[PDB]
């Protein structure tokens, strides 16, 4: 078969961005990486693409704001445009505001079901 690598920014929720970010070498960067890196992984071997990735890993976490944004590369085996269009239908479940996110960990504000 063939290798196919796609690649996305993806926001950090509830996480802010402190200098230990700055450097690939700190606790913080990689714990924090490892988190995000252990959840993609995750989601696709539970989902129809299963068979097919291989490994992701997150290139850099990047400042936006006060916030955080990760840059992570994800590998597939297996048209590029086929295979982005089942990809979107895992990343989908990572997120609940529609943008390319993830949350390392969900803060419940209110009781009630908000959607």
């Amino acid at each position: 078969k063939k290798a196919y690598f796609y690649h996305s920014s993806f926001q950090i929720l509830n996480v802010e961005y402190t200098e230990a970010l700055n450097s690939p070498a700190t606790h913080e960067y990689r714990t924090l990486s490892e988190r995000i890196e252990a959840m993609i992984t995750d989601e696709f071997r539970g989902s129809s693409l299963k068979s097919e990735f291989i490994r992701t890993h997150v290139v850099k976490l990047r400042k936006e704001g006060t916030g955080v944004v990760a840059d992570v590369v994800m590998k597939f085996r297996s048209n590029r445009k086929v295979m982005k269009t089942r990809i979107q239908s895992v990343l989908r479940r990572l997120s609940s505001s529609g943008n390319l996110e993830i949350a390392p960990s969900n803060e419940i504000t209110s009781l009630t079901d908000q959607d």
